This record gives C-alpha cells, sequence and structure tokens, in this order.
C-alpha cells in the first residue's frame, strides 16, 4: 500500500503514497497487464464534487474552514436544483493546472504550474470558437517564444449540447488518398479531410496543406473555419551539414495542440478545451516523419546519405532516423521556435518527478509513453521505475465526434 | 473473456483467449500498473494440482489427453508425491517443461526459436566439479564455433530448499568488475559484487577491463567451488567499425554467448534453482546497453570525442550518433568473424510473426513491450506499434534471489 521505485542507473529509492488517492481504473488485472494498451446524475455528481473542491481547499490551506463548508454547501445546493453546477475562476484554473499535473503520459510537466487559462465558457457559437481558437493559437505562438495555455469551452449538460473541435489538433496537415493507391500529405488525417470537403472546404490538395477548423457550438451542426496564415507559424526543415537536406521540401507547424480530449474536473465534462506546449523533437521527426502510416521518409533520406540499404544490419535506417531528428532541432532553433530535445526533456522529467515525490508523495507515470521513441536507454526515463494511475482532474480521450454526432 | 491488441502501423486486431489459462499474479492492480517495474520448500498439499495441470498440457500436446498412459502417470505421479513429497519428471516431460518456459517468457524477443532448444539433463550430477562439467560441454556445445544454437542445462530440483543446486554467477561467461580505491571501476560496473565474492573466495585476479570470470558452483546445498573456463571454449570478438579505423584502438572486445545462469526454472511445481541456458546476442544488448549504459562500461563520450561530435549540446545528438557507429561496430565485428548475432530490426520483425502466428495457433502470446521493445529506435522497429498482453503462464522462468544473500555457510 506504500510502494518503492527505483532508479536502475542511479540507485535512487523513491516511496509513493499518492497512488493512495487513486480513483479511475488501469485497465489492469492482477492476472493481466495492459500497460501498452493505447486506450484501455445527481447521485454520481456530488461525490465527484466534493472531493474536488476538499482537494482544492485543502491546497490552499483552508481545509475545513467556514468558506470551504460553505462552498460544499453552495454545490450541493446547486446540484439539487440545476443538476449540474459551475466552478469559480479560481477552481476552473486549479482543475486544469491539476489535470496537466496528472497526465501520466506527459513528460513536459516540470512545466504544469505555468499554465495560462481562458475561460471562454461564455461562448455560444462556432464563430465565437473561432474567435478563441485563434486568441489562444497568437498568445500561445508569441512569435517563436511560445507559452503553455488551454482554452476551456462550456462544459456538456444533457450530452446534446455539446462543445467539441473536431480536428485532432488546432494546427495540423491534410491527408488525401491519391489515384495510384499511395497518400499526399499526412495519412493520419485522411478521414477528418474527407469530412472537410465533405462540409465543404476546397481542398488545396499538396503535401502541407493547413487544416481548417470545424467547430461545434451548442451541439449544432459543426462549422468550417481557416486559421489566419499569418498565425500560423511553420518552420522549413534543414540540416546543419546536409546541403541536400532542404530538396525533400519538408516543413512542420510550431505549435502542437491537441484538441480532441475531454477534461474532467470535480464529476463536470468539458469537451471542447484545445491545449497546447511546444514540441520535443522526436515527436516530429522519429513519429510524424518516419513512422510507416504517417510521412515515412526514412526509404527517401536514406537514399540521398548513399548509404547501404542492402541489409538491415548496416543500421541505415536508423543512421537516417538520428540526421533527420538533427534537422528538427536545428531548423527550430535557427528560427528560434521553442523546441526541447528528448535527452533534456527526459533529464526535466526526472527532476520534475523527484520534486514530485517529495512535494506530493507521488507522481502517476506511463513509462511506455514517457520514453522517447529513440535512443530510449541513453535517456534516464529508460531507468526509471514509474507507476502509472489515475487521478483527477485529468485529461481523457473520448469518441471521434462524428461517430456520436446527430445531424 | 476475448482481449483485442491492435497494431496501429498494419491495423492488424488479435484475439487473446490464452490469457484464461493464467495462473500467477502481475504486480498490477485495477487501480495501479506496475508495467515499468523489475521485479514487482513446498507441500505436498499445493503440489499435486501443479503436477496435475501441467500433466494435463503435456498430454493435449502430444494428443493423448485422457488416455490410459495419461490416467496412469496421473495416478502414479500422485503416489510418489504422497510417498516421497516431490516427484521426478520423465525425459520427455522435462524437454517439453524447459522449452514452455521458454514459449512463456513474456520479456524474451527470441521466442520464435522456443521450438528448436537443446535441453541437457544433468539431473544426475551431484557435486560442483560434476557441474563444471555439464557447464563446460553446454558452453562448448552452444558456441559451436560462432553458429551458436540454444541450449539450457538442467540440474536436480530443489528437495528441501536447503539442498540447492545454484550457479552464483549471473551469467555462465562474464567480465569482472573491480572497484578502484579512488572510486572507478576497472571492468564491468555490472559485476563488481560478484567478483569481490571470486577474490574472496580465493579467485588470483587479473585485474584487467575484460577478465573472463570463473565458475561459482553449489551443488547439493554445499559451499560454493571455484573452476576456471577453459580459454579455448570462451569465443570473443574484438569489436571494430567497417569505416572508422581508430574504433579498434578502444580495446572492446565482447564474449559471443550470452547464457543466464541465475533463473529458476518451475515445472508442474517442481523448482529447479540451476537452469543455465543460451542463445545467442541481439546487437543492442552490447552495443547499446552493455557499453553505453552509464552504470556499464559508459564508452559514449570516449566514441564522440573520436568521432569529432559536438558535445557542447545535448541537441546536437552527438549521444545518438555515437550509439548508432558503437551498434554498427557490434554487428560488423560479429558477422566478419561468423559469430551468430541478430540485428534488433530483423529481431523484433521475426518476433511480430512469431506472435500472430502464437494467436492463431494458440490463443496468445504473453508479451512484455517494456522489453521487448529495443533500447534505441524503438519505433522504427515494428513492435513499438503493437499492444501487447502481459501475463505470467507456467511453466516459466522466474527470478531468484542472489545466493550470497540466502546461503548458509558451512565453514
Ligand atoms: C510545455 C511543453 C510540453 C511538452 C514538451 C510536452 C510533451 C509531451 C509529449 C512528448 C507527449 C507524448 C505525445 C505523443 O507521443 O503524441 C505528451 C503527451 C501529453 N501531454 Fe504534454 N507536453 C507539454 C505541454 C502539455 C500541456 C500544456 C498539457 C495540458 C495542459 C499537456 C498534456 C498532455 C497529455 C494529456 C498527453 C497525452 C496525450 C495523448 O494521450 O495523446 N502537455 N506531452
Ligand atoms: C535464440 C536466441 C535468443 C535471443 C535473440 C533472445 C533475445 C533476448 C533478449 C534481447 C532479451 C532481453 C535481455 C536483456 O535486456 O537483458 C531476452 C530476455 C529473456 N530471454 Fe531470450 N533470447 C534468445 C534465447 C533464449 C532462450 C534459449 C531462453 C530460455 C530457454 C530465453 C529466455 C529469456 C528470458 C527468461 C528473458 C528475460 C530475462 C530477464 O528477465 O532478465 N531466451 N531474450
Ligand atoms: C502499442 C503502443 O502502446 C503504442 O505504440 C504507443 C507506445 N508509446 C507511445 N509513446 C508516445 N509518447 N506516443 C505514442 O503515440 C506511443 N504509442
Ligand atoms: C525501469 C525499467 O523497467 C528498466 O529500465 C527496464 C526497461 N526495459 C528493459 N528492456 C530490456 N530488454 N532489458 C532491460 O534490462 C530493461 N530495463
Ligand atoms: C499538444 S499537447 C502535448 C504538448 C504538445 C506536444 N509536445 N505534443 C503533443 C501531441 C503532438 C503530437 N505528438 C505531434 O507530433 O504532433
Ligand atoms: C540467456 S537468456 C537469452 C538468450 C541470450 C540473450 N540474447 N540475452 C540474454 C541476456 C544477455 C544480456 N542482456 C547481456 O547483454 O549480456
Ligand atoms: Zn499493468
Amino acid at each position: 500500500r506504500f510502494l518503492k521505485v527505483k532508479n536502475w542507473e542511479t540507485d535512487v529509492v523513491l516511496t509513493d503514497t499518492l497512488h493512495l488517492k487513486s480513483t479511475l481504473e488501469t485497465g489492469c488485472t492482477e492476472h493481466i497487464c495492459m500497460g501498452s494498451i493505447m486506450l484501455p446524475t445527481k447521485d454520481q455528481l456530488f461525490p465527484l464534487a466534493k472531493e474536488f473542491l476538499d482537494q482544492y481547499y485543502s491546497s490552499i490551506k483552508r481545509f475545513g474552514s467556514k468558506a470551504h463548508m460553505d462552498r460544499l454547501e453552495e454545490v450541493n445546493k446547486e446540484i439539487e436544483s440545476t443538476s449540474t453546477y459551475q466552478l469559480k475562476d479560481t477552481e476552473l484554473i486549479y482543475g486544469a493546472k491539476h489535470a496537466w499535473r496528472n497526465a501520466s503520459r506527459c513528460v513536459g510537466r516540470i512545466q504544469w504550474s505555468k499554465l495560462q487559462v481562458f475561460d471562454a465558457r461564455d461562448c455560444t457559437t462556432a464563430h465565437g470558437m473561432f474567435n478563441y481558437i485563434c486568441n489562444h493559437v497568437k498568445y500561445a505562438t508569441n512569435k517563436g517564444n511560445l507559452r503553455s495555455a488551454i482554452t476551456i469551452f462550456p462544459q456538456r449538460t444533457d450530452g446534446k449540447h455539446d462543445f467539441r473541435v473536431w480536428n485532432s489538433q488546432l494546427i495540423r496537415y491534410a491527408g488525401y488518398k491519391q489515384p495510384d493507391g499511395s497518400t499526399l500529405g499526412d495519412p493520419a488525417n485522411v478521414q477528418f479531410t474527407e469530412i472537410c470537403i465533405q462540409q465543404g472546404w476546397k481542398a488545396p490538395r499538396g503535401r502541407f496543406d493547413v487544416l481548417p477548423l470545424l467547430l461545434q457550438a451548442n451541439g449544432n451542426d459543426p462549422e468550417l473555419f481557416q486559421i489566419p496564415p499569418e498565425l500560423v507559424l511553420e518552420v522549413p526543415i534543414r540540416h546543419p551539414k546536409f546541403d541536400w537536406f532542404k530538396d525533400l521540401g519538408l516543413k512542420w507547424y510550431g505549435l502542437p495542440a491537441v484538441s480532441n480530449m475531454l477534461l474532467e474536473i470535480g464529476g463536470l465534462e468539458f469537451s471542447a478545451c484545445p491545449f497546447s506546449g511546444w514540441y520535443m523533437g522526436t515527436e516530429i521527426g522519429v513519429r510524424d516523419y518516419c513512422d510507416n502510416s504517417r510521412y515515412n521518409i526514412l526509404e527517401e533520406v536514406a537514399k540521398k546519405m548513399d548509404l547501404d540499404m542492402r541489409k538491415t544490419s548496416s543500421l541505415w535506417k536508423d543512421q537516417a532516423l538520428v540526421e533527420i531528428n538533427i534537422a528538427v532541432l536545428y531548423s527550430f532553433q535557427s528560427d528560434k521556435v521553442t523546441i526541447v530535445d528528448h535527452h533534456s526533456a527526459t533529464e526535466s522529467f526526472i527532476k520534475h518527478m523527484e520534486n514530485e515525490y517529495r512535494c506530493r508523495g507521488g507522481c502517476p507515470a506511463d513509462w511506455v509513453w514517457i520514453v522517447p521513441p529513440m535512443s530510449g536507454s541513453i535517456t534516464p526515463v529508460f531507468h526509471q521505475e514509474m507507476l502509472n494511475y489515475r487521478l483527477t482532474p485529468s485529461f481523457e480521450y473520448q469518441p471521434d465526434p462524428w461517430n456520436t454526432h446527430v445531424w
């Protein structure tokens, strides 16, 4: 019921007590570990509301004070009569920062408390949403000096009136199926790209076409909007020694902003809550460029480096993977767009884990996601035991809205 | 209950029914996953059900479930258990048993080979000298002048846990580690503790960077004894690089035969506390972990200097660059000297096919993603993209405590 985690590179040993306040379920049993699976009422709402305010008031050292009990009565009162309730600003800010704090898949959490929260609960329309969104994109982009932010749309009510950003990220490239069999652009987005055109988008049909936003306000059909180009900071990708690299004509966007997750604070569900930080290099260079089901450029790059592709044992895919990632980090740096390499991002996360053990009694963490997808064991997180558990408030996955939405 | 695992690269979904046949706990609960945690005397009463379960599996695999030969073996094991408090495996059962322990080994990416495993039965062994002789023959047979062959050697099972056979080495061939007075380590820091023990037991240490350790062998619960493996039986490979001529001058070599000697093999409830087994290396085991862990030979800095990489900012990926060249060199050196080795692309690709075949034919393949995914270039190998279910089948290889921590010394 108290647990040890050990780092096998440093023999440092940490004691987790924070898992005892774990709420949700992992997907694992004593018989079977699912640690590698990607996706593993008035009466319901009150316990949730309670548990949350208890967390809040304890954090500001007013646990069991007049103001505590009072707000607790107030929220019951509201639950009893409205069937939902509304968070104060301070609770909304706390709830969101804590949801990032509890995101066990997130290596970037040393930054958790500096989150800038934009309260968009007064929004009513997709045009409204589009405005909030551009203001978020501009504030977080900050001409390259990126800053954490989240924008929070109104919470669900009857689930017939949901706010949803249909895009999976605010800024992503289109995917088009082609006559020859293959795919132009980004294969991950192929289906959303069909939906845009099927909702009315004129697509330019290139390799790096910034998708339009598809926004659903208050349960209505969603609407199309094009993000002002001047707000999409993009980096052309070159290499500090390979001349011919720029002739692949690769570019990437500077602002990663996940837009399809659900935020749960004290039993309340915020289905549209786009958030953003900045990239660790490997995300683009290893996954976006090199996954077979993504841009998949390893073959071409190795072709230009004149490496021996005649057998796997020359490690040509590995040599190329390195140079590709050198060319992402260098390009972003040369243009001064915040970016972090996997080495210092992981070292920071170790520091963050230590802090969290010391001050909070633990730090939930999902090893499978924290260890970068190249050079794993030469980052310190590889040697670090982690405990994974689900704390609230949290970010949750939710089904792609087109599967749910009724027209 | 059926369980689905998706490969996110290919969209292949597979259905696991095999996890139903599962016994031992995982370490995880519904409230916590311990999937990254490294390590999360038996009564008559509890022995017969285990015996029985195993024999049921056995007779099913040879298509004689419920036969007279099956029923009689049950009854004969039952009777032996009641009368002697333990029981003896037939040869055929032991072979089947050791093979399955390998097939069930969820952290092993090499399992496509499971069915081609040479089992040497050393259950007639009585002494340490007897052990050394068995081990030597294992090393020579498995080495096979560089064309490696997988093999395991099985010493007598535990009885009252006061007469245990153990190999005190963690691998049969491994290199000394020596802590110097200045705090530095000469050789392999993984093996310093065991190296001290050897010296204390009377080993005269050469004290170089690559001294093959002597064997430390315990028979019948007796104090263990030292033996030098004959050097002619120790296949070693100097490491060089196909393009970097200064690479030989780092003075690196490695041994060709990886042979884990500290695990416990469990079959039908019986415990074989000494069962060294060997296969061959995947290149990343040496080139990433053995050479480049900070707590092992730690050569990254030295290789990066010699490459003249920019080491001022980690964002040069000088570490990633050096690491690839080192793994190239390990693969190149082994292939040149005709010693079996496998790269992590080829190994993980093989494992994927093994895994899919295991689902079709067995209804599952327990796998530990944390271990199966290589420690470099994870996502460009297809396992990274493969959902896996981890659960504990028997027969199995288990961890056991280091014997110096448990052994009662005779004097
Ligand atoms: C500030 C710099 C940040 C860095 C460097 C960073 C880094 C990362 C990385 C590398 C991942 C894995 C992503 C993937 O493999 O697709 C991730 C996942 C995640 N991050 Fe962070 N992050 C940052 C900020 C944030 C913020 C501001 C939030 C929320 C406020 C957040 C919440 C999450 C969540 C919920 C996941 C898992 C997402 C999923 O399951 O797809 N991150 N992060
Ligand atoms: C045939 C060639 C083989 C290859 C390429 C192979 C590959 C590997 C690799 C790379 C590992 C991870 C090792 C580490 O990180 O230290 C491993 C683990 C393991 N393998 Fe295999 N293996 C082979 C043969 C065998 C055999 C013959 C057995 C038993 C009969 C076996 C049983 C295991 C076990 C029990 C583990 C986990 C060890 C631990 O928990 O420390 N392997 N294997
Ligand atoms: C099957 C496996 O769970 C899947 O490939 C995971 C592995 N680790 C990951 N880690 C990160 N950071 N992001 C990912 O998308 C994934 N994918
Ligand atoms: C904490 C963590 O589980 C530990 O570093 C594991 C990670 N994955 C591994 N994977 C393999 N194959 N071998 C190892 O020794 C390890 N070490
Ligand atoms: C967006 S919030 C998490 C912090 C931002 C980030 N660094 N990445 C997360 C998802 C982006 C995805 N891996 C990609 O390569 O586009
Ligand atoms: C003996 S069991 C598996 C067959 C041999 C093997 N391929 N790996 C075992 C572990 C070797 C260790 N990782 C090392 O680098 O020495
Ligand atoms: Zn688990």
